[PDB]
């Protein structure tokens, strides 16, 4: 609906706090995605026949920070521009997506881990307004990824 310039500077600051803490922030948001949905450990490969979630795999934390990463920049375009344009990147990401087994009735569940996760990481600060435009942020993004899956067959 909205993001408005306080909305967007809400999901970056956000953002830059999730970002100070990699390590934490990232393991915790796949704990929160297999305690959504357990069945969804088979489609990662760093998680996939593990115990539990590692806590120092790189792979792990660069995947989840571009994950969240994505959903900020966004956030950032929807308030500067009005859309979320549909580049490369996003194309690329709908054929891999479609590779791995991803579907779109997958895309609540990432969702909800990362309203979770955002939580979390402001602790007191949380608002309304945070949850809000992180949902619209995602929300766009996705309905962009999942047309380029669609299209991506
Ligand atoms: C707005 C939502 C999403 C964003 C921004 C996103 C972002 C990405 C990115 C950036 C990659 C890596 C591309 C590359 O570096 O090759 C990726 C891969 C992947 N994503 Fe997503 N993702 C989203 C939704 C989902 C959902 C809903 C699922 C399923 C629960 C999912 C499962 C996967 C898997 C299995 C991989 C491959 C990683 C591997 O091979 O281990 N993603 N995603």
């Amino acid at each position: 609906g909205a993001l408005t310039e306080s909305q967007a500077a809400l999901v970056k600051s956000s953002w830059e706090e999730f970002n100070a803490n990699i390590p934490k922030h990232t393991h915790r948001f796949f704990i929160l995605v297999l305690e959504i949905a357990p069945a969804a450990k088979d489609l990662f490969s760093f998680l996939k026949g593990t115990s539990e979630v590692p806590q120092n795999n790189p792979e792990l934390q660069a995947h989840a920070g571009k994950v969240f990463k994505l959903v900020y920049e966004a956030a950032i375009q929807l308030e500067v521009t009005g859309v979320v344009v549909t580049d490369a990147t996003l194309k690329n990401l709908g054929s891999v997506h479609v590779s791995k087994g991803v579907a779109d009735a997958h895309f609540p569940v990432v969702k909800e881990a990362i309203l979770k996760t955002i939580k979390e990481v402001v602790g007191a600060k949380w608002s309304e307004e945070l949850n809000s435009a992180w949902t619209i942020a995602y929300d766009e993004l996705a309905i962009v990824i999942k047309k380029e899956m669609d299209d991506a067959a």
